[PDB]
């Protein structure tokens, strides 16, 4: 038995004297039983114990409330659904997450050959929305919405994770698909060879991955008669054909950004404008919203001008093939393993554009990586499918080459200067990023476990953490193993960057970007892919006189940013349990799998490893183990582990490479890690 709620008027005297407390409350997932909600002031987050003084609240929800207790939830945040699995003590209904409770299915919900033949609803999936939770019962009452199939495989298990974040994946309607353009040869009008600049004579080309659908941005270079370059970036415009007030826009605004998965996207668009009106295709007349430097070869900015512009690609390359231009400087590439060239320019144009573009860029990376910006970067692994069943064949990681790169730096010029422009013209109503600097509290712990080792790391600023990241260690064998178990640490104090208007701050430290070291800036480059992008869009159109200023009041966009920030978390958190559902089917499927690891922590009896091929972190556990004994030992806050396998003796310490296997076990969905 809970205790009731507290009246309206109690909460807004308690508000506004500041007795009470509001907050987003986060809920460890290994442990269920504790709650923390964030200080105001930024102290140590508050503690809520016990299961009773959550009080019905999920993870997730805004509640208002040392150990605390929530008295007050305003807004329910969490989509109140849950997959789990069907059994018997009515009907009960447990949930895969442990953080949702469990649920009372009424038995007239319950199919017919449910009641007669139980065993063999066993291993299917359900997903059920709780609707009430009473004061009496330590059980949610819900409604059974549907069948989603067998659980373990691919199809049932994706459209059960994003039905249970809130991911809207229905088709459009037909009142939707009525404001796109009609006519099946969409053609350019006639009256927009004067409101735009004709570029369609340069050479102008795409660099995005092979397995790209749509493409946001283009590129060219231009080398002048000084030894200066015409460096332009052209971004596709969606705000051409997504008209304010229209039942498009409103859909676009309710799915803040397309959804990327292993297998599928979930996109934010019509499939006509995201793949053939809008995306920059190769040999089609295209409207762009185009922004031109004039740079010296040290990348240096001398002119700046915005507009808009009609181009007309010539190539579409892809991350490998512009890899072996740049790898071949002075060599021709053979046409025959380059994609198909517009007749009208040549292989040698593009080839000497890719090598210009990366002189530019090498020169930014350095002078940005001198002014002070941080790189954490993590293991992302990318995998090969089956083309007809659509299993996993397998893995590999994602390897970061330097066409990588060229394309970075040139988005974050485009977004820097964007960023610049709608702030100068409306101080009031702009939308803007931000990221915060980290936790000092946190960081203190990171700084307690590295001032001991032996390891001089230092956190008082981004850029003497990359310095002392990148000097200390490397080109060794165990070093680059060591840079990313000591990277996987760093990033966990870090915190997410924000949308923001800037109408409701109110002082000017907060507006600086803390990762990039910039004073301002924005998102302006990928309009398809999310709904900031066009309102950026519609804001610097507005601030160059191309249209009407903007009749949207400054805490409407607050309302939108907050949106556009809770949409973004969720898609994030979706990418990353699709991909471990993928690998653990492909355990399941490959057998046992082979690799070294190198443990992170130590505990009485379990240390966590980290796989070195693909970058996951299991836990191991000695009561696994074939050993005769184990001894827990620990000088100096240093911790130890001894392992008694005349059997010989084994000494594990932080930092030790070890040799582990991968093998699945009898559940659908789980595998475990063995010392080898």
């Amino acid at each position: 038995i809970f205790e009731t709620y507290m009246s309206k008027e109690d909460v807004s005297e308690g508000l506004k004297r500041g007795t009470l407390i509001q907050g987003v409350l986060r809920i460890n997932p290994k442990k269920f039983h504790e709650a923390f909600i964030p200080s105001p002031d930024g102290d140590r987050d508050i503690f809520i114990d016990g299961v009773v003084a959550r009080n019905r609240a999920l993870n997730g929800d805004l509640v208002v409330v040392r150990s605390a207790k929530v008295v007050y939830i305003l807004e329910k945040k969490h989509s109140r659904a849950a997959t789990g699995f069907l059994k018997l003590l009515y009907a009960l209904f447990s949930p895969s997450d442990h953080r949702v409770p469990r649920i009372y299915v009424p038995l007239k919900d319950c199919p017919q050959d449910f009641v007669a033949r139980p065993k063999d609803y066993a291993n299917t999936l359900f997903i059920c929305r709780i609707v009430d939770w009473k004061e009496d019962c330590n059980f949610a009452l819900g409604q059974l919405a549907k069948s989603l199939g067998q659980a373990g495989e691919i199809e049932p298990e994706t459209e059960g994770i994003l039905t249970e974040y809130g991911v809207d994946f229905s088709d459009f309607s037909s009142e939707v698909l009525e404001c796109l353009p009609q006519g099946l040869p969409w053609t350019i009008p006639p009256e927009e060879f004067s409101k735009r600049r004709d570029l369609r004579k340069d050479c102008i080309f795409t660099i995005d991955p092979s397995t790209a659908r749509d493409l946001n941005d283009a590129l060219s270079c231009k080398p002048l008669a000084d030894g200066n370059f015409k460096v332009g970036v052209h971004i596709a415009d969606v705000s051409y054909f997504v008209p304010e007030g229209s039942d498009l826009d409103k859909v676009a605004a309710e799915r803040a950004t397309s959804v990327y998965l292993v297998q599928k996207v979930v996109p934010m668009l019509p499939r006509l404008l995201c793949e053939e009106l809008c995306s920059l295709n190769p040999m089609s007349d295209k409207l762009t919203f185009s922004v031109i430097w004039t740079l010296t070869p040290e990348g240096k900015i001398l002119d700046e001008w915005f507009g808009r512009t009609i181009i007309r690609s010539c190539t579409k390359l892809s991350y490998e093939h512009a890899q072996s231009m740049i790898e071949s400087p002075t060599e021709k590439i053979p046409a025959k393993e380059l994609p198909p060239i517009s007749p009208e320019h040549s292989s040698e144009e593009v080839h000497q554009a890719v090598l210009n573009l990366h002189g530019i860029a090498k020169q930014l990376r350095q002078q940005r990586f001198v002014d002070g910006a941080l790189r954490l970067d993590q293991l992302k692994l990318a995998f090969t499918l089956d083309h007809e069943t659509g299993l996993p064949q397998g893995c590999h990681i994602y390897e970061y080459r330097e066409s990588n790169k060229l394309v970075e730096e040139f988005m974050l010029l485009a977004n820097m200067a964007v960023a610049h422009k709608i702030h100068r013209a409306f101080p009031e109503q702009a939308l803007l990023r931000r990221h915060p600097p980290p936790q000092t509290r946190m960081l203190s712990d990171l700084v307690e476990f590295c001032d001991q080792m032996g390891l001089p790391v230092d956190f008082s600023s981004a850029g003497a953490l990359n310095k002392s990241l990148t000097q200390t260690f490397g080109d060794d064998k165990y070093s680059l193993a060591r840079k990313e178990v000591l990277t996987n640490m760093c990033s966990r104090p870090m915190q997410m960057a924000l949308y923001f208007c800037s109408g409701l701050l109110q002082d000017p430290a907060q507006f600086r970007h803390y990762a990039l070291n910039v004073p301002l800036y924005t998102h302006f480059t990928s309009p398809i892919r999310r709904f900031a992008d066009v309102l950026v869009h519609r804001l610097l159109a507005a601030a160059l006189g191309y249209r009407e200023r903007l009749d949207m009041a400054p805490d409407t966009l607050q309302k939108q940013a907050d949106h556009c920030n809770d949409r973004r978390m969720a898609s994030k958190r979706v990418q990353e349990l699709s991909t471990s559902l993928f690998f653990a089917v492909l355990v399941k499927e490959s057998g046992p799998l082979e690799s070294e690891a190198m443990v992170m922590g130590i505990l009485k009896q379990a240390f966590d490893v980290l796989v070195l091929r693909y970058g996951v972190q299991k836990r191991i556990y000695c009561n696994a183990l074939a050993l005769r004994s184990h001894h827990f030992q620990k000088v100096g806050k240093k911790p130890e582990l001894t392992l008694v396998w005349e059997p010989a003796q084994q000494v594990i310490t932080i930092f030790s490479l070890v040799e582990v296997v991968l093998q699945a076990e009898s559940t659908a969905l789980k595998y475990s890690a063995i010392l080898k």
